């Protein structure tokens, strides 16, 4: 039937349109589509020095990242261990190569058709509209970033994704009142998007972003997910059971 053109409302290089052919309900408009995140609650220093397209192994960026894991066409190399992702480190403006050198592609935004679409029993969810390659970045979890004890005091709490640092202090990416496409994402036990911590420029290792990325070959049409994690599972995890269906389910 189509409820909407484009959920993004311009945000997007390409629009993300809202289909509901499950029920009634009208697309969710009870929050805001950003596309960069919004901060609510030294030096600059980590650059390259590079004159090539940084496809060379003198790219500190690259070094930071262990080495620079994205082809000539954007994505992971089979390298890349899915399993326990490696910081991702990318060209920024405090570096010497141009805007379009290699190490350059959650910079770059959303390059995917996607879709939002009403579940038969998840209620919204996401899923592609075109075949996306293994290791392709998909979309950023943008949102509103809030502090630990920020999050302690708010209702609901089914739109928070936490970015754990080993040294006590906890922040996270509240993305209810504010989020983009990936507020919809559903949750998997077999995900097909893993998350992998980008940074750009302007950020010390508490904040880094969360960048999706494709963990195989996601087909024309596939309803995108990710592993939500134990955290979220321990306090949602008894209002109701994993309807993914999955055999292999954990929850
Ligand atoms: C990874 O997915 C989740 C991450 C969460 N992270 C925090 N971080 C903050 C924890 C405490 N401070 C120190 C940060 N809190 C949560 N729930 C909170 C649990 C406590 N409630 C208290 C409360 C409930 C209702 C009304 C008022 C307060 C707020 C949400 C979370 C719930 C999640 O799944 C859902
Ligand atoms: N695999 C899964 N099984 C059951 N519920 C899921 C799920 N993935 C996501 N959800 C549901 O969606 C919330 C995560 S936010 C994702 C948005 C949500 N489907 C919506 O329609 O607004 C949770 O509160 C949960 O109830
Ligand atoms: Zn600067
Ligand atoms: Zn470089
Ligand atoms: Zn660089
Ligand atoms: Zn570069
Ligand atoms: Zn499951």
């Amino acid at each position: 039937r189509i409820v909407s053109r484009d959920i993004a409302r311009g945000y997007e290089r390409i629009p993300i349109p809202c289909v509901n052919a499950v029920d009634s309900e009208p697309c969710p408009s009870n929050y805001k589509y950003v596309s960069q995140n919004c901060v609510t609650s030294i030096t600059h220093l980590q650059y390259c020095v590079c004159i090539d397209d940084c496809s060379s192994s003198n790219c500190m960026c690259g070094q930071l990242s262990m080495r620079c894991w994205y082809d000539k066409d954007g994505r992971l190399l089979p390298e890349f261990n899915m399993a326990e992702p490696p910081l991702i480190f990318e060209c920024n403006h405090a570096c010497s190569c141009w805007r379009n050198c290699r190490n350059r592609v959650v910079q770059n935004g959303l390059r995917a058709r996607l879709q939002l679409y009403r579940t038969r029993d998840m209620g919204w969810g996401v899923r592609s509209l075109q075949d996306i390659p293994p290791g392709t970045f998909v979309c950023e979890y943008v949102g509103e970033l809030i502090s630990d004890s920020e999050a302690d005091v708010r209702e609901e709490d089914s739109y928070l994704f936490d970015l754990d640092n080993k040294d006590g202090e906890v922040y996270c990416i509240d993305a209810r009142f504010y989020g983009n496409v990936s507020r919809f994402i559903n949750h998997h036990c077999e995900p097909n998007l893993v998350p992998v911590r980008v940074f750009m420029a302007h950020q010390d290792l508490r904040f880094p972003r969360i960048a999706f990325f494709s963990t195989r070959l996601i087909e024309a049409g596939e309803q995108l997910g990710f592993d939500y994690g134990e955290r979220f599972w321990d306090i949602k995890g008894k209002l109701f059971s994993c309807r993914c269906g999955s055999p292999k389910c954990r929850h």
